């Protein structure tokens, strides 16, 4: 089947935040899109922020801190275009106080499940191209593959931001 793609929900991965926070911020500011952050991503960010250190590690840790700060601020403000999704498929409107991992922890699975949550297919819709309103934002080539073979659209963040105007 062929896809008809109309971006609405955007699902980023951890490195999206580390590498591209400012762009994500811009995307959220646009108000055109719903940014849906897998809860595991936030957890991952929490872990990097905390730490368990070399230069690169320290650099990432700060980037991770900045990302959390961003998220917390936006959620606290009740930003209508920002959501978090649990592993179980629950949308969250607050992240105020998170359950932390015992220790620092590979999340394609869950990221993909997030994306797929917003693929709302019904027998009706086929009695035809496949409507898709979700896009995975990633630089990971393997993750990209997995998404594509699952009929989940993908862009890198730079590419997406550019497209978005």
């Amino acid at each position: 089947m062929e896809l008809e793609i109309r971006p609405l929900f955007l699902v980023p991965d951890t490195n999206g935040f580390i590498d591209h926070l400012a762009s994500l911020a811009r995307l959220l500011e646009s108000r055109k899109y719903i940014l849906v952050v897998p809860l595991i991503v936030i957890n991952c960010l929490d872990g990097l922020a905390k730490g368990q250190a070399g230069g690169y590690a320290r650099v990432v840790q700060e980037k991770a801190r900045k990302s959390i700060e961003f998220l917390e601020q936006r959620f606290e403000s009740r930003d209508s275009c920002l959501r978090a999704l649990t592993s179980r498929g629950n949308e969250l409107e607050s992240i105020a106080f998170r359950s932390e991992d015992i220790t620092g922890q590979n999340n394609d699975d869950l990221i993909l499940s997030c994306c797929l949550h917003y693929c709302k297919d019904k027998a009706k819709d086929f009695m035809i191209r496949l409507l898709r309103e979700v896009v995975l934002l990633t630089d990971d080539r393997n993750l990209r593959v997995k998404a594509l073979t699952r009929n989940v659209p993908v862009r890198d963040i730079p590419a997406f931001l550019t497209w978005a105007q």
